[PDB]
């Protein structure tokens, strides 16, 4: 029924047709990305038109295209051949990554390399890692992995525990050559084990640890209905799934009394860079894009009932489509449950009498990917109260190198001759904000100190001050803590029943934004990563603050670009993009396998209601 | 048998008989305040003397006595004469607030200005609160309460909503003399009722909730031994209660392996203090010290089961003593408990095929004060990975007051006619440290950009700088959210594998510290509340950032007097005081009673284990 609903395998199986018998899905193609559109704004006529989006790779080097097509009337929209020197290459492909071990196991150099080391070719496993653009101009236009090694003792021995530093190479994938060996020298390969599930290393198991049981014994208190959309607690969403975002979610809306008014039109997490701050030339090139390049939904989990999710569990599980066109099913790719949060609202009264106190929970909406040695997860939380708030939870193995005699000033000590190199986890959340209806404005808010003196005699007052960005050229923020800056999204043509207008509060963790110099390579590809929040006008084609086509990807395209428009956001249909991120000096604890660190931020409702919405809440 | 057993009911008791009969407790006395002593370090000897410190009024006017006397011998140690006027007033006596209506309720200024207003004096409630230290000569020696007025419509209704504002009342309740009537005219009595059990407000009760069950089949898995010693997944602690502070932590230690390592001997929120940013004169002086004036534990609730605490519950009952001595017992004061808290740590490596998922879970101590129209949780955690963690859950009813026709800068309107002044809380933790011993140091901690340039050609670079905080005179120290700023406390000759010292490191959430101006009154009285680290040697005396005796003192006291010393802290008994708070701009949402919102601080061990101590965790 609904245009929002995920993509089912029969719609995929389709989207294979349509394209083979157009002739644009030979042998010799392979789709690097597929996932469907949202509707167009002015879906108010049930237009009911699926249209998919793909990116088709040509193994023989022939020029990739971007097609659209449509499901429901079985055509091709369009097909644009790709000229990849300019806009940029297509996402990594998975069969990709093998063939670079493969390739580089036949190569002179690299034997050599590995002889000299005394390494049994055998036993050396490569992380293929993106390539990005630097000062090698034989790679314009052309396909490269380049691959650092780690040796294996035996089949389930844990790499990372033994990087092989000094040594890197590059690889074309498409024309299977090895461009460049570098071997700027031996170091020695790190002996000890990282294997944490061996006795000899976790010690005797704790047998402390009394189980806590969570259940629900009326079933959950949301609903699902069509697939994917949910009610809960007044909120309204439907939760969306894309191969390169991950989780999206559509149409947050808030029942308050007879009417649904809308919150958020579109959330995602819609870039994601992991910059490394090592300067040898062994890693200096070292930058993940996990969305843009690797497509973070199709390394999604499948999550385990009672270990990865906890309590009444209700699973999706979203179907993508493999590198031949053919339907996957991620089972229990996402999870969906309520959790108890606390005490929601708690006054005792001497005058009166009353006691009072109501609990909280909150919805919680989640999934989980491995990108090689990293694993994500990503949270979606709706509280009672109104506030929306999303969590990213950094875990797994940090990326290692040999740790130099001597010591680094730009990487940590985890182990004897072991390093990890410094780095950041950088984030991008858009959100396509629709506060009341699309009309919506940004302003900052700055706390205002106040001298003492006349009208402050007693020096004890402050203030806020509150600016409007009018013009996107203007709606280039950055953070202040100090002066306790935030951001709110408000209607000017929607008043609550004091006549101010509704909105909404903008909180940020005030983490570090991108430290590379400003005139890196890394900091013009990723140059959302420099500011905390920008603000654009809503159009279509605007969806990543990295462009389409990030990979290989010289830089500027995105949000540079986008807001050079220079577009009226004063009372218009505007998109949020916030940046946050981790900056991780790793520890000694993050080794060998890394607990869980966190970042995130939260919206909290701003004169939104005309009083608490959460009055009506039952007392437990 | 432990000297840090929390104070018995038979201990009061027998600290009011020898009061008795040494002569200090006559029938004008009351004890203001009563409390354990910590044992002075050296405790490795045993010598059993638990000493009570206690603070004794007199309601005829005579002078005031501090006093220390030893349960274990029967002995009065020493009682000193307090002159007032020269190092404060005792704090707040719960039968004093009483007394500031009772007398108003038969002054002919009172009177007269409520009959302007048409008021019965019957309906008229008087929030009685702390004076401070302002232009008034004839307060100084005098214990001072201000009174500003609320109508109550009926025995159940909510005073709150309906302030009265251009008018407060000054009060000597000691000489029981009205000192002066202020009535800076008059403002319309908000009219809205802001009862949140009517039903005419509530609209009917939500009938979608459906219960969350949360058990412990087995019990939980944290042991409690000697009334208050607490271990749990390899933590091991005491914890106390002070009538001044409330829950006291104390002992935290970590077992690794088989050492018992200490990390913090004691924990503690030192001070709260609430200033007002209302210029208003009915307001300018408007600042609650809740710890250091009122005594935040002595308002401490009964938590319910099911409803302020949740899953399976293990009760203290602390006991505190009241203002003549005897023993009160503050039933389910304290709520304890552990909490599943989602993955600990997850890796699915593609090269071993091991699939690795580890829940965590945190401990809970908490407990929740209420004082006049606040409502403040007090929540520790302790979790699996060695990270400590406090939060600051602030509710109840906001302070309102009238919203002036024409609007206000500092005043946020919440319904017609009634606003709530802009305010702060802020808390400071005192952390006297024990990392692995005694002796510790505090390494400033901040990002360093690197240019791009020899050394660093592709602009990737970045890493971090410590500094050594070696002497009181430097150890003032403001957050830097920009450049990541974070403080490490270590132990400079307890070294890890890696032959680096171990630590913790403490971090802040950067909210911005106190807005008056730094010539204000409030500014004077808490100086701590201006820096967001403080570092002092330890000193038995050195207890609250504000002093012993908060209430009317001139300012000073405290942390800036206990600094001045300019004592060495590179590698010695250390205390860190950490300042963090709320800056609360109230909005609609927060009426008629105000949802939750939270602050705190964490910490996380930084090489202080070999690696991560949550290897041995079992897998679920
Ligand atoms: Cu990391
Ligand atoms: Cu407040
Ligand atoms: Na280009
Ligand atoms: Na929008
Ligand atoms: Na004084
Ligand atoms: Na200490």
């Amino acid at each position: 029924a609904s245009p929002f609903r995920l993509a089912s395998a029969g719609e995929i199986s389709e989207v294979q047709g349509i394209l083979r018998t157009a002739g644009l899905l030979g042998p010799e193609k392979r789709i690097a990305y597929l996932g469907v559109l949202d509707p167009a704004r002015g879906a108010g006529s049930e237009a009911e038109d699926r249209r998919f989006r793909v990116f088709i790779h040509d193994v023989s080097g022939a020029r990739p295209q971007e097609v659209t097509v449509s499901v429901t009337n079985g055509t091709v929209i369009s097909a644009v051949e790709l000229d990849t020197a300019a806009t940029g290459e297509l996402p990594v492909l998975e069969e990709e990554f093998e063939v670079v071990e493969q390739l580089l196991a036949t190569d002179e150099r690299w034997l050599k390399a590995l002889a000299a080391r005394n390494l049994d070719v055998s036993k050396v496993r490569v992380a293929p890692l993106s390539a990005g653009v630097f000062e090698y101009a034989e790679e314009r236009g052309r396909r490269i992995l380049r691959g650092l090694a780690f040796v294996q003792d035996f089949p389930e021995d844990s790499a990372w525990a033994h990087p092989v530093d000094g040594l890197v190479a590059y690889v074309d994938v498409v024309s299977k050559e090895v461009t460049r060996v570098i071997d700027t020298g031996v170091f020695p390969v790190p002996a000890e084990h990282g294997n944490y599930t061996d006795p000899e290393l976790t010690g005797p198991l704790r047998t402390t640890q009394k189980p806590i049981s969570i259940t629900q014994p009326e079933g959950p208190s949301f609903t699902v209905t069509g697939g994917n959309h949910i009610e809960w607690e007044k909120w309204s969403l439907d939760v969306g799934f894309d191969v390169r975002e991950g989780v999206v979610l559509h149409n947050i809306a808030f029942r308050d009394g007879d009417r649904l008014r809308p919150i958020i039109n579109r959330a995602s997490i819609a870039e994601m860079v992991v910059p490394y701050g090592d300067p040898s030339p062994i890693r200096s090139w070292q930058n993940y894009f996990d969305t843009g390049e690797y497509l973070v939904g199709q390394y999604a989990n499948s999550l385990e009932l009672g270990c990865d999710c906890l309590g009444d569990i209700t699973y999706l599980s979203p179907v993508i489509s493999d590198a031949f066109g053919n339907p996957r099913e991620i089972r229990n790719g996402i999870c969906m449950h309520e959790e108890d949060w606390g005490i929601l609202a708690k006054h005792s009264d001497l005058w009166s009498g009353i006691n009072y106190t109501r609990r909280n929970r909150r919805m919680v909406i989640s999934f989980f990917t491995t990108i090689g040695n990293y694993d994500y997860g990503f949270y979606w939380y709706l509280y009672l109260d109104g506030t929306i708030e999303f969590e990213a939870k950094a875990t797994g193995v940090v990326f290692t190198s040999a740790f130099p005699e001597g010591g680094s000033d730009n990487i940590s000590q985890l182990a004897p001759g072991l390093g990890a190199p410094f780095h950041q986890h950088i984030f991008s959340a858009r959100l396509d904000m629709a506060i009341d209806g699309f009309t919506n404005r940004v302003e900052e808010e700055d706390v205002v100190r106040q001298t003492m003196g006349p009208g402050n005699e007693r020096g004890n007052a402050f203030s806020r001050k509150r600016t409007v960005l009018t013009r996107e050229s203007e709606a280039v923020r950055e953070a202040d803590a100090r002066t306790g800056r935030t951001w709110i999204i408000s209607n000017p043509e929607s008043k609550n029943r004091l006549n101010e207008p509704v909105g909404y509060k903008l909180h940020a963790h005030n983490q570090p934004t991108l430290l590379a110099d400003p005139g890196s390579s890394i900091a013009r590809r990723a140059a959302f990563a420099t500011k905390d929040l920008w603000v654009t006008r809503y159009a279509d084609d605007e969806r990543y603050p990295t462009g389409d086509f990030v990979n290989q990807h010289s830089g500027g395209a995105g949000l540079p670009s986008y807001i050079a428009q220079d577009r009226d956001i004063d009372g218009q249909d505007i998109v949020v993009w916030h940046t946050f991120g981790l900056t991780h000096f790793p520890r000694v604890e993050d080794w060998p396998i890394m607990p869980v660190d966190t970042v995130g931020f939260k919206l909290r409702p701003e004169g939104f209601f005309d009083r608490s919405p959460v009055l009506d809440v039952p007392a437990n």
